[PDB]
């Protein structure tokens, strides 16, 4: 079902075409699951995701984090990804809310395109992340108090 | 260990290996006198810690089961980092053992070899469950009585 | 327009020239967005950024961290970068304030120059970090309580 | 003279012979320092050390963590070691108690044996860790409030 | 003017000669900036630094962490350094106190000597760390509440 799940999606715009595709996949999963209505917020980069996810988790049962980090010529990629990983993990446990990871972390643009659910893509990580968010929210709802 | 309240949270990303880890875990629990641990499935390893956190509120030990296998991108690294960070935090926040039965392999062959199937070299799910129960019993004896 | 957001910038001066350039990009973005007078604080090294960002976050809607860490001969680069990543991530979530990462982490000085928005630079990370900080502050203000 | 310090030793039993060796080294140091009866607790694996160290820290002035993690064929070694590192560091600072790391992290068994203070070992990490725990506890006692 | 800053220095004893060189460098800067005799505490290893830095932070405006970690034959170096990085970053933010990092992390003894401010060293890390601690303390004092 999942139609009663309050879902938020925060998507980084850094690689616009790929981020738009991840967002499309997330929104289509939500729509397919009976949510035509998720809260959608855009941020500039992946690093801005956790603070916005933290705000969203106050008013939602699940948050999907979307974005694309692609390795460049420096170590910077490692640190961007470390920040996202540490931040989203903290947000999830602070708020006891699933924060689904649909942030691609690839070595090449081709790899990211192949994982964004564009027409020729092998998979759609934004869609996958949204399923995980919704499933976990439903699971937590059942585990928690009702009587 | 018949009095220990055990939860098992298992990611089903790689379904066959997850089922095998869970079977190992369930068998140990039963042999130890626990026929009815709380068992919860999640979709990916990333989802394990938030669910383990909820389980730790009502249990003496949680076993985390799953399988992460390296692909073509650095993504494997970040998934494993997230699980490590999350489970470590949950165990300390809740003062509850959160046993690690999450395989982190380069290949499917390696994961299979560690999931306690007929020809597997070992059963990580069983190992993690023994770890969880032993630690719960140890904590019970260290703590306040009688 | 960001004319109502309270912006602070904390910049490590370890590599002074590149710091200057990052700070210039940050200030130009802020000014373009209607903020002529952000709070600017200089520190001596990247390691010192988080504790100062922590303080700044008590009195601002967004903090931009600027700096340059360039790899040397030892593993030390890794741990400086780890510290910055861990610290800024913690500060952002503790304070529920965007702490934008304009801290370059490069293998070479050439790479850092190419990312500091000098005349022949490929990009300006200081400008990018400031756009991110401001956009995120504006986003959080709209997400949060208002009537 | 550590005769007044309350020492606990938590030792993982994975690689039992090396564990026994580390524990012997720790017990010998403790007895030399005036402590014939430290609290000794065995756990099955290194991952279990931090939660038990946390419990022990409530009732002791120092905890010595002993065990051995030896690399295998998969990345698993890395994550076990990361967990131990994150966990013991957290416990030490949460409890304001020294948690000495006597957990070996080796590529080979030969390496671990050479560091376990057996008759022909190069060093005795269990002994080292116990010295560190006791010395730090004594130092903290002096820095803290007394007459 | 840094003469009114309360400085603490915690130094590990592992690699005694290099630790002494770092501490000499720190003491010179402290004396050179006209500080009251800093609180100086010795610990056995770098792992023991954060818990003592935590205690010192309760009674000081800044803490300088000094030590030397040199890579050996096993992965152990990585985890010792990770622990230090994690611990010191946490202590600084928990206590809102600069904890300057003068902990060398080198592949060789030669590298560490070259960075320990001896007559023939390229760099003086003890000194650098102490300047960073003092400057950041002064910065925080000005940012914080006063006339
Ligand atoms: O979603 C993203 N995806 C990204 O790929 C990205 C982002 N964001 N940011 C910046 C961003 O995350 C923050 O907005 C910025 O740090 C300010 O906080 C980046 O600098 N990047 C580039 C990251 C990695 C590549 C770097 O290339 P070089 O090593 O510089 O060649
Ligand atoms: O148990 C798992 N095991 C896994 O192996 C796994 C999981 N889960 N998830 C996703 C998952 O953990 C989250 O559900 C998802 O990130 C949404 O939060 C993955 O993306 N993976 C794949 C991880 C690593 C392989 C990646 O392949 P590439 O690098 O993309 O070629
Ligand atoms: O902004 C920076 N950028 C930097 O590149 C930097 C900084 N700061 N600090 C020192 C600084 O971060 C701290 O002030 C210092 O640790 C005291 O706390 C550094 O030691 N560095 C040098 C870092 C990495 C290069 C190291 O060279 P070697 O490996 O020693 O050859
Ligand atoms: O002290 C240890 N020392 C260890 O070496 C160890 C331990 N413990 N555990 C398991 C253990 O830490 C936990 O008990 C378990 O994960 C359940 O929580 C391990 O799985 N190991 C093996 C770790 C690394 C080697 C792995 O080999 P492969 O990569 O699987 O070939
Ligand atoms: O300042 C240090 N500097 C150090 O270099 C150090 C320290 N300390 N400790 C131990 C120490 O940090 C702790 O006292 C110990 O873990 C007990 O808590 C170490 O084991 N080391 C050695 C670390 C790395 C080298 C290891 O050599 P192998 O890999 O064993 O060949
Ligand atoms: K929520
Ligand atoms: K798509
Ligand atoms: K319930
Ligand atoms: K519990
Ligand atoms: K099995
Ligand atoms: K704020
Ligand atoms: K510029
Ligand atoms: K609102
Ligand atoms: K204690
Ligand atoms: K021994
Ligand atoms: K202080
Ligand atoms: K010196
Ligand atoms: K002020």
């Amino acid at each position: 079902d999942a139609s009663g799940v309050r879902l938020a999606i925060v998507a980084s715009s850094w690689h616009g075409k790929i981020c738009d595709a991840l967002l499309d996949g997330a929104r289509k999963v939500a729509a397919g699951c009976g949510l035509d209505d998720p809260t959608v917020v855009r941020v500039l980069g992946a690093i801005e995701i956790p603070v916005v996810a933290q705000e969203l988790a106050r008013n939602h049962d699940a948050v999907v984090a979307l974005g694309v980090v692609i390795r460049g010529q420096t170590p910077h990629f490692d640190y961007v990804c470390d920040a996202v990983t540490q931040g989203l993990t903290r947000v999830s446990l602070d708020s006891s809310t699933p924060i689904a990871n649909g942030v691609l972390t690839t070595n090449t643009e081709e790899q990211a395109l192949d994982r964004a659910g564009l027409p020729t893509s092998a998979e759609d990580k934004g869609a996958q992340a949204t399923v995980a968010a919704l499933a976990t929210a439903l699971t937590l709802r059942e585990l928690r108090a009702h009587s």
